[PDB]
Parts: C-alpha cells; structure tokens; sequence
C-alpha cells in the first residue's frame, strides 16, 4: 500500500473494534505515525521515534484545535529498524489499547470522547505497508 496512507473508519470508532496493521520498517527510520482523527482534531496520535536524543520512545498525544496537548511516553519500544511487524489496536469502553507483535504496549485513555465521530485512521512514517484492516471480536 502507499504511505501515507487512509483509512476510513465508517460510522467512527466502537468498543470491540480491532484495526491490525502489518507493515516493514525500514532501515534507517526516524518515525512511525498513526493518527485517528475526528476532522481536524487528533484523538489519538501514535508516534515511535527512533532518534530523540539517542534515545527510542513512543509520544503518544492528542491535538484539539491545532494545538498538541500533554505527552504520554511509552520507553518499551518494541520496533526494530529494518523488521517486520504487526500492531493491533483494540478498542476499548474507555482506552486504545495497543499490541505490538502480539505483546502488550500501552493503553492510552479517551481524551475524545465522541467516539462515533473518529472516522478515519491516517498512517504515515518510515515504513512500507502490507496491510490496514479491521474487524469486530
Ligand atoms: C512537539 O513535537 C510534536 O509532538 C507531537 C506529539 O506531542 C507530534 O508528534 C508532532 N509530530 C508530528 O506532527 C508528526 C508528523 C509526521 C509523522 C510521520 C510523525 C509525527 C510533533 O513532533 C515532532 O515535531 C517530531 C519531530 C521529529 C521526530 C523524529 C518526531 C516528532
Ligand atoms: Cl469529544
């Protein structure tokens, strides 16, 4: 698939609901991001950085009216430069929770709370992408 890349959500995000990404990060990468979005607004924006201050970490934020709000940062990184990999995010009543080659990540609680209204899942970052799907369990 090219990056970046949408994916619509059609009729917004539910409890039950589990979007799996399968992609290759590739060598020499900076940053991967996804980004649920409610229009313009970022309710849950998932950021891997390779290099912050020679250090890896996950940002995790949310961005209202153009503006980013508190960070939450995640040290166990789970993504290696070059590798193949899977993240599940499962939607549930009151958090994302995220999986990373069937290991659990974190879990980010709503900020947004219009769930019906964040309808699209945009994916971008150092990667080559092989799959965007969901389902409900
Ligand atoms: C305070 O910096 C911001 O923090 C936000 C979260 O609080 C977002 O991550 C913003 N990123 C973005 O808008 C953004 C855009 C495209 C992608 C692929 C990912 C994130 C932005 O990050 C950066 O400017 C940034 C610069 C270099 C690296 C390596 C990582 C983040
Ligand atoms: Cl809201």
């Amino acid at each position: 698939l090219i990056v970046p890349y949408n994916l619509p959500l059609p009729g917004g995000v539910v409890p039950r609901m589990l979007i799996t990404i399968l992609g290759t990060v590739k060598p020499n990468a900076n940053r991967i991001a996804l980004d649920f979005q409610r229009g313009n607004d970022v309710a849950f924006h998932f950021n891997p950085r390779f290099n912050e201050n020679n250090r890896r970490v996950i940002v995790c934020n949310t961005k209202l009216d153009n503006n980013w709000g508190r960070e939450e940062r995640q040290s166990v990184f789970p993504f290696e430069s070059g590798k193949p990999f899977k993240i599940q995010v499962l939607v549930e009543p009151d958090h994302f929770k995220v999986a990373v080659n069937d290991a659990h990540l974190l879990q980010y609680n709503h900020r947004v709370k219009k769930l019906n209204e964040i309808s699209k899942l945009g994916i971008s970052g150092d990667i080559d992408l092989t799959s965007a799907s969901y389902t409900m369990i």
